[PDB]
This record gives structure tokens, C-alpha cells and sequence, in this order.
């Protein structure tokens, strides 16, 4: 594993040229959504920021206010996601799950499960800088119970460092998890939230081995993904991220298209948020694990400029 994304710095970029092109495409009645799509999906995020800066000095206009007026639908919500400064997209996405749009634990479980404690400190820092309130307090307001408790544990970003691995506490933790999991994760929540939340990744992947020997099964089996119980799902997410974030994230995209529905808000979020970080890796797991390329799935569930961009993000190569 070399963490890679799918979007890189466009070579021989001209932020002025870029911005002018993008002025013609809005310009007049009609929109050149292809021209808009192809350009910004073929640019990285920092670059997109230079083009907004250039669009303003040139024309005296707000690039994003113009995109927000020209566009609709999901291709709008996609473009608008592209133009989010990477530093912000996650906390933007946390804010909105918390504002308005009622019950959105799916989003909270996704980010806070699947970010590295270095990602979690910055998010907390930026949100509290952008929106004025603390993420942790906002989460406490809008959540309840152990699901809340666990998130607030996860939000501390304070796991045991990977160092020496204590085979005795690996035995003790896999016990606690054994029994609690045939208690339906339904008893002694305080005890398992401390193990899931504070232990090291390298310690936990060992505990998870130590379960599959003692119980003959792997700890996932003991939960249902379809059935609710935010905690169980949060639990389940942690067990999958502790094993492998790009694999968790490739499974999140895969059930975003499963059945009736394409859960576009999950689609947009992952593609975009991981695009310059690990989107490569997420492909190279989806293929192998789900046996179809991500590309073609998306080419399949989606349609329009929205799938043009999305495919353009994904990249048809490896
Ligand atoms: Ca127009
Ligand atoms: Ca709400
Ligand atoms: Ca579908």
C-alpha cells in the first residue's frame, strides 16, 4: 500500500486561461456543462482554488456563485463539492448532517469512523473555525446514548500508539468482545467502546484474530448491516476501518448503488472526499472484493453530466 488518489495537479496549468474558459461556458444563455465538468475534474483542488481567485480578479465575479446559479440537480451538488477546499469538505459534510436534514447518522458514522486521528484533529479544528461551534458539542446535541458516547470517544483522536503488542490483553479484549457480541453488543457497552475506541489499530487487528479463533467466526458476522442500531453500524464501521479504510470505503460506495436507489449523497461524498487521497486504493479494492469495476458500476447506475464528471473522477485505467 502506497496511498494514492485519482486526481493530480494539471500540468502546465494557467489559472487565468482556466478561469476564462469557465467564463465562456457560463456566458450567455446556456451552459457548457461538458466544458465545466471536463475542466474541473481534470484539475486538482488547490488548482480549483486558484481559478476561483483568478475568476474574481478578472471578472469581479464569484466563480461559485455563478456555478450555483447556472447549475441544478446532482451535477450541481457535485460541482459544488469539487469546489470545496479539501480542508473543509469533511467538516462541511459534518455540519450539514447536523444542521437541517434530520436523521443523518450514516454520515457521522462514515467520516468519524474512517478518518485517521490526524484527520480528526484538523476537522475539529476547521469546523470550529468555520461554523463557530465545537463539532463535539454539536454531535452531543444531535445524538444520544452509546452511539453518542462512542463517537465522542472516537472524536478524542486519542488511541494507544502502535508499539509493543500485549498478547495478554489481546486475549482479555477478545474475550470481552466475544461475550458482549453474543450478548448482542447489548450489554456492557462501556467496556467495548473503550476497546474499539482507545486501543491501537495494530492491537485491534490482533484482537480480531483472537476472536475468530475463539468463536470460529469474524467479529463482523455478529452484526447485521441491513438492520439499524446506529452503534452496531458504528461498531461495524470501526471494525472495517481498523482492518482497512479503502476497503471500508469501497464497500460504502458498492452498497450506495445496491438495489433500488443510488445513494448519490454517499457517492458524491466518497469520490470527492477521497479523490486525491486514496481513490486509487478504493478502486483497487472494489474490483477485487466486488468483482466489477467501480467505473462501470457508476457508468451503470448513473446518468447525465453527473455521471460524466463522476466517471471523469474515477478514471478508466487500473
Ligand atoms: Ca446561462
Ligand atoms: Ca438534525
Ligand atoms: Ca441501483
Amino acid at each position: 500500500q502506497v496511498l494514492r488518489g485519482t486526481v493530480t495537479d494539471f500540468p502546465g496549468f494557467d489559472e487565468r486561461a482556466d478561469a476564462e474558459t469557465l467564463r465562456k461556458a457560463m456566458k450567455g444563455l446556456g451552459t457548457d456543462e461538458e466544458s465545466i465538468l471536463t475542466l474541473l475534474t481534470s484539475r486538482s483542488n488547490a488548482q480549483r482554488q486558484e481559478i476561483s481567485a483568478a475568476f474574481k480578479t478578472l471578472f469581479g465575479r464569484d466563480l461559485l456563485d455563478d456555478l450555483k446559479s447556472e447549475l441544478t440537480g446532482k451535477f450541481e451538488k457535485l460541482i459544488v463539492a469539487l469546489m470545496k477546499p479539501s480542508r473543509l469538505y469533511d467538516a462541511y459534510e459534518l455540519k450539514h448532517a447536523l444542521k437541517g436534514a434530520g436523521t443523518n447518522e450514516k454520515v457521522l458514522t462514515e467520516i468519524i469512523a474512517s478518518r485517521t486521528p490526524e484527520e480528526l484533529r484538523a476537522i475539529k479544528q476547521v469546523y470550529e473555525e468555520e461554523y463557530g461551534s465545537s463539532l463535539e458539542d454539536d454531535v452531543v446535541g444531535d445524538t444520544s446514548g452509546y452511539y453518542q458516547r462512542m463517537l465522542v470517544v472516537l472524536l478524542q483522536a486519542n488511541r494507544d500508539p502502535d508499539a509493543g503488542i500485549d498478547e495478554a490483553q489481546v486475549e482479555q479484549d477478545a474475550q470481552a468482545l466475544f461475550q458482549a457480541g453474543e450478548l448482542k453488543w447489548g450489554t456492557d457497552e462501556e467496556k467495548f467502546i473503550t476497546i474499539f475506541g482507545t486501543r491501537s489499530v495494530s492491537h485491534l487487528r490482533k484482537v480480531f484474530d483472537k476472536y475468530m479463533t475463539i468463536s470460529g467466526f469474524q467479529i463482523e458476522e455478529t452484526i447485521d448491516r441491513e438492520t439499524s442500531g446506529n452503534l452496531e453500524q458504528l461498531l461495524l464501521a470501526v471494525v472495517k476501518s481498523i482492518r482497512s479504510i479503502p476497503a471500508y470505503l469501497a464497500e460504502t460506495l458498492y452498497y450506495a448503488m445496491k438495489g433500488a436507489g443510488t445513494d448519490d449523497h454517499t457517492l458524491i461524498r466518497v469520490m470527492v472526499s477521497r479523490s486525491e487521497i486514496d481513490l486509487f486504493n478504493i478502486r483497487k479494492e472494489f474490483r477485487k472484493n466486488f468483482a466489477t469495476s467501480l467505473y462501470s458500476m457508476i457508468k451503470g447506475d448513473t446518468s447525465g453530466d453527473y455521471k460524466k464528471a463522476l466517471l471523469l473522477l474515477c478514471g478508466e485505467d487500473d
